[PDB]
């Protein structure tokens, strides 16, 4: 069936950041290419996501999702690093920040339970980096106005940080801790590898967001 | 014990919008008034929130939470209405929008499962207002960039809409449907009505956010 004929609803898993990044250009393109398709999103749910992708309840997932392993396929959209972010007139924070100073200032922690970002707190702690967690929030999206009004600092994905800098008057430093890359991928389950609708929507994601040729 | 002595961690339930609104001024004030208190937040969870407030696992909840009834107390911070929001150069949407036009244009739906905002879809539908839901997302925070890049419209809390207008080039119309007020309240469970730490943090919320005298 041609894309214009499709009235299928595709269910897509992604974080708050992912929704702000992926949804505006996707829906813009869908209105031109397949205007009767419906999209619904949901936040990643580590308890349910694999099962939901196996059963076909969730069609695609986008983000840092290291648990989607055997039985899944992935295509790389881009990769980026964690950075330290803080307000631009912070009284003492500097770029490049020292590990000592990272460890002295107070933090907004981000739990990010159902994604690879949930690994950060344990990676720091096992390296023996103790942080004074003044505030802990579950997700990244509200970090910006919090850092603006305080002397707190945060460990944040670089592409999201860059989007926060001007609107909230923040700046960033390369991260002094050794943290892994953030690989942002498009995921699907092997059972839907040759489903024509899933294939078509995957190719659209690649066309709109893949930096394999770009960069 | 004096507030400077307190090292207590208070756990606070609020939406993404609530976190962006309440957390920056709260943490700013805490750094001046009670600098050793820790705060952690979480999103409202209708299955668990009442039980969690009864047991003392969640100290306070902020937002539109009509299920917190017998056994709870509430203080009004402010109230506001739903509005229609869309991009400022939308090719046909106008303010004041007609019910007919609301019903003709396509929508980004917001599920808002664990809050009173989860009532909107059913309230419209029972009034016989059928909407073409092109995109459905679980929460409000990412609505802004989506509306910017599309001809979609959305039913949104007015104070959040106003914050979106300039950064995302959107505008609003009074809502043509009959929808209830959005009462934004501070909630606590009766078991903690006279806990001195809970009382102190409630009074801070009232001082920072209550519009009872203001307005
Ligand atoms: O972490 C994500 O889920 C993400 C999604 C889109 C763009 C950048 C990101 O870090
Ligand atoms: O099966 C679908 O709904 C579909 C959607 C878009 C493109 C090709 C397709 O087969
Ligand atoms: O809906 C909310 O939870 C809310 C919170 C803060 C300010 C405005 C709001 O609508
Ligand atoms: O019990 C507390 O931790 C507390 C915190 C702030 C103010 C008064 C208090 O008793």
């Amino acid at each position: 069936m041609d894309p214009f004929a499709s009235t299928r609803t595709f269910n897509l898993a992604m974080t708050d950041i992912g929704e702000m990044y992926f949804m505006p250009p996707l829906m813009e393109a869908l209105a031109q290419r397949a205007p009767h398709i419906q999209i619904s999103t949901l936040r990643p749910n580590a308890g349910n996501l694999k099962e939901d992708m196996e059963s076909g309840a969730v069609d695609l997932a986008l983000g840092l999702l290291p648990e989607l392993q055997t039985g899944f396929f992935q295509r790389r959209l881009f990769r980026h690093r964690y950075v330290c972010m803080f307000r631009k007139d912070h009284p003492s924070a500097k770029s490049p920040m020292s590990l000592k100073q990272f460890t002295e200032l107070e933090h907004v922690g981000v739990v990010a339970l159902n994604t690879g970002h949930g690994e950060v707190d344990g990676l720091l702690e096992r390296a023996g980096i103790k942080r004074r967690m003044r505030l802990v929030v579950p997700h990244f999206i509200a970090i910006g106005p919090i850092l603006h009004s305080t002397d707190l600092i945060a460990t944040v994905p670089q592409r999201f940080a860059v989007r926060c800098e001007v609107p909230f008057g923040l700046t960033t430093s390369p991260h002094p801790a050794k943290l892994p890359d953030i690989a942002i991928n498009l995921f699907w389950h092997a059972k839907y590898n040759r489903d024509p609708g899933n294939m078509w929507l995957r190719q659209l994601f690649v066309e709109l967001f893949s930096e394999a040729h770009h960069h």
